[PDB]
């Protein structure tokens, strides 16, 4: 295998857009949600946070999260990058830019839950709980699903993160939670997470080609049709439609079609985008931390549709020779129920650790 | 025809580039020239007049803008990119690819429009406006231009779009017209704009060739001309610079520029660059709307001076075989008349549509 | 030699992204440091000077930075960029790129000085200041280290700038300050600095091959070890961190691996990172001017430690054949001696005659 120097590009610069969602996209959206008098410790609580994560990833994470191992987690022979060759090729492109991909999704999902609880928690805590939920349950689930193990080796389909990042940083989100001021800047925010979120969907086909293109092009339709979706929802049970609405929609639309956007039509990203601005609306609705309402509803949403739209029939890639749609779909929600659970024990278990150690509530 | 993987990548992240000109580029541009009161409302239509024009772009604009069809509308052959097989190329690129790009110079071009009148304009009526002109003015001009339509068929020069989009949405904004609080995020829309419009001029040669690197170089050149000209007529007239001159400096050189890039020497780049930032001045002098003043008199003036300086004999790449600088300039004026012309009547049809179904003015 | 399209796309992206740096990266860094009050005037010279830098670049910059010539300055072969083909090539990408992407860390080097003493320097006397500063030590600086003249003959290492941007502008700036109000913008340029400069390192490589991924990498490594190294030192001596701890200890990881990037291992960018953040935080603890003290701090720490972490036996890419740490270490600090010397010279010169023909004190 030899790196093809496009897909090096492409993946390079995919990676620093991804970087951008969180530096400084989620830390303004977030910024412009939360009250005033604490928006300096969150944007430090962030910026920590996330430079304590690409840490951990080059230190050990890569090698835990895509080393061979087991269904659960890889192994300890890639630690600080130890035995990868400068020349090494994953896929067609140099492993290091791999490491340098993966690493930024470990960062964007860590950012979603940070900037939200930044808050209510003590900083020594929150630094505590990103050690044991990252190494924990970003690592293991990334191996699960991208890595080679249990969900992967069941067919389950995310093709950007669905599962790994939404589902798992809502759930982590909503433990916590059960443990806006400039509305310029949540706009913001959202642009920088919407620009950014082009390299999130369109590099995880890893390859400047035609899945790269078709995971673009449905990022686009999925977040317009959430967009228009969530505003027309609000106009009708509100009366108007809202700035906070509209970038909330726009926010559904990326989430609902992470998991779909490399393996569905045009169509379906369209419908999916729809679907999940509803139901990211409904989502907020019931349920900073409404946020995970979002990322939550949405993700699952996503993950369940893409196990109907990746259909021949309905304009998608297809699915595996042999799996019918029935199949697909149970697979998914089983895919969806272990994210869940997985995240939620981890997360009460590193919030426990926090409490016992330093202390949960900011003093 | 074979997709060339390097072409893919650039075109991709060109495209996002160009949506980055709009979200938020143009909504932070206007957002800190409108008055504080209407500044969500502006970014929320913005935001859903974007999500509309992606969605119309997907169902039919592309396939009437590029379709095969006759010198003025394509087809709908290609509705929801119907029959474009996935791995489909155009140019060096997969189609796919070539439908995002295009679709990034419709948001672009709808937002300059809807950034400055969302302030004076009811919601219901902006909505069927984008519907009316998008599909009448931006389809139509768009096929004529870049879809071999009429005037490319007559030999039009307009590398990136001072017609297409400049003019188109200049005109457009100024029927509407007739019928700073925080000059940091003018600014900081400003700078966006500029470094998304890498994206907007280098990517219209559509492969990383050294069109792409002359139009790069153009874009680096003339809008820094253009800063500098605005600058001293500015000093030379109200005795000091202001930043609000040195962004219009900036817009006034990039808007010069854009037919021009792909086509001219870099000394071309400089004389443009100079005489767009002084007609930009000029032009605001006399007549937000102010803006349309800008991209109004700076398209003109760009799409003129690329009659001239595609010139070998001034360092351009050269006109085609057998046609005169005297016949191209004809040639430019009358694109320009019938971009001014087209878009005119289609802005003033829209608008009337909207007052009789909703009413125009803000209630 | 032929162009490679993968190679010139990057090219063309990476320049867009160190452009970025500087419009708007450095402007809101300042932005948010400086008093309010001065906030406005600061971003139009920010502006102006860079148009100014852009274009005295194209005219005679690039020539005399990287024509041959002798061990101090190329020629005036290449003015306005005659005599360059624009199928030319350098390296692997087409020379117009290499044109663009030189002249972007022009820009940038310029931005650093000027962002900061804008405040307290009359307009026309910062203009006087560029053109001298930039002529007379940037250029010659450029070509020493990297147009192949004394420093490169010489064998010095400096992958991104340590010397030619980093040591060279907190000289400059230095002398001149011999002669915050927003942190959410503060941390906003730096974020914008932070994704601008893979850009800068990355780009460095000249091409997408293996040395960039190295570079992409260390510099996501460098930076968060920099930002835990600072925060450290400053829970350490003052009980807490703060948001602008986060940020300067973004920056000085940024700028101690900007020399090394290309040529260590992962473990030397993490080991260079924690040195720098702690340097960096020393330097500012000593000495807007403060900005200079982790520029230059940092740039001679980096450069030094370039000198010891190319080491084979340390992780890094080798020293050449037949150099030895000892030998190269020598290179190193002869190089940071000369650069030192040359900018604060240059830099008295320029600000002198500034004062002797328009004064330099802001009226």
């Amino acid at each position: 295998a030899v790196a093809d120097k496009a897909d090096n590009a492409f993946m390079m610069i995919c990676t620093a857009l991804v970087l951008f969602m969180t530096i400084p996209g989620i830390a303004l959206f977030y910024g412009g949600l939360i009250r005033g008098k604490n928006v300096l410790s969150m944007l430090t609580q962030v910026t920590v946070t996330f430079a304590l994560v690409c840490i951990l990833w080059v230190v050990y994470g890569y090698s835990l999260a895509f080393g061979e191992g087991n269904n659960f987690f890889g192994n300890i022979n890639w630690l600080m990058l130890k035995n990868i060759e400068l020349t090494a090729v994953m896929g067609s492109i140099y492993q290091y830019i791999h490491v340098a991909f993966q690493g930024s999704f470990a960062c964007i999902t860590v950012g979603l839950i940070v900037g939200a609880l930044a808050e209510r928690i003590r900083f020594s805590a929150v630094l505590i709980f990103v050690v044991v939920w990252l190494t924990l349950s970003y690592i293991p689930i990334a191996h699960m699903v991208w890595g080679g193990g249990l969900l992967a080796s069941h067919g389950a389909l995310d093709f950007a993160g669905g599962t790994v990042v939404h589902i798992n940083a809502a759930i982590a989100g909503l433990v916590g939670a059960y443990l806006p001021h400039n509305l310029p800047m949540v706009f913001t925010g959202t642009a920088i997470l919407y620009i950014g979120w082009f390299g999130f969907n369109a590099g995880s086909a890893g390859t400047a080609n035609e899945i790269a293109a078709l995971a673009f092009v449905n990022t686009v339709v999925a977040t317009a049709a959430a967009i228009l979706g969530w505003i027309f929802g609000e106009w009708a049970l509100r009366g108007k439609p809202s700035l906070l609405g509209a970038c909330s929609g726009a926010i559904a639309g990326l989430v609902g079609v992470t998991p779909a956007c490399g393996y569905i039509g045009v169509g379906g990203a369209l419908i999916i985008g729809v679907v999940a601005g509803l139901a990211g609306l409904w989502g907020v609705t019931m349920l900073p931390c409404d946020v995970f309402g979002v990322f939550g509803v949405c993700g699952i949403v996503g993950c369940i549709m893409t196990g109907i739209f990746a259909a021949s029939s309905l304009g998608g890639v297809g699915f595996a020779e042999g799996v019918t749609m029935g199949h697909q779909l149970l697979v998914q929600l089983e895919s969806i129920a272990i994210t869940i659970v997985w995240s939620g024990v981890v997360a009460f278990i590193g919030y426990k650790l926090a409490d016992l150690t330093v202390g949960l509530r900011v003093p």
